[PDB]
């Protein structure tokens, strides 16, 4: 691991899914560019909770047809994401799209007593994110770009 995009990536994304499962802040230390990591995890937080209020129906219809009931569910549900994620248009609004799902997604996993897959389904849409982006994301500014964009 070589690699500080997937490294701050994977922190972003992973804490975001565990906070929105279990209602909790991760009281553990940032990692590098920490400054930039906690501005993105507060943005994630504002504009992915508005997705995941503002298309709940959507949401819930799409976690309702993927019947997730274990980890082998949420291995078939990381296909379905570089298909949907990766094969569509590139832009914020698709990356949060992905993530605020990922989130809602963690939700339920907390609900059916499946907190195990969190930080698999996290290290999935990290993997999509970074693996099919990766020079899209580069050209961004990566996290820094991100928090830019939502102000
Ligand atoms: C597999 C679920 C995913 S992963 C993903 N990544 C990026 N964008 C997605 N959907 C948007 C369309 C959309 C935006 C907001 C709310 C609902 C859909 C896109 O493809 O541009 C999606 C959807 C996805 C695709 C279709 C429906 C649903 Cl509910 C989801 C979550
Ligand atoms: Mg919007």
């Amino acid at each position: 691991s070589e690699d500080e995009l997937y490294r701050q990536s994977l922190e972003i994304i992973s804490r975001y899914l565990r906070e929105q499962a279990t209602g909790a802040k991760d009281t553990k230390p940032m990692g590098r560019s920490g400054a930039t990591s906690r501005k993105a995890l507060e943005t994630l937080r504002r504009v992915g909770d508005g997705v995941q209020r503002n298309h709940e129906t959507a949401f819930q219809g799409m976690l309702r047809k993927l019947d997730i009931k274990n980890e082998d569910d949420v291995k078939s549900l990381s296909r379905v994401m570089i298909h949907v994620f990766s094969d569509g248009v590139t832009n914020w609004g698709r990356i949060v799209t992905l993530i605020s799902f990922g989130a809602f997604v963690a939700k339920h996993l907390k609900t059916i007593n499946q907190e195990s897959c969190i930080e698999p389904l996290a290290e999935s849409i990290t993997d999509v994110l970074v693996r099919t982006k990766r020079d899209w994301l580069v050209k961004q500014r990566g996290w820094d770009g991100f928090v830019e964009f939502f102000h």
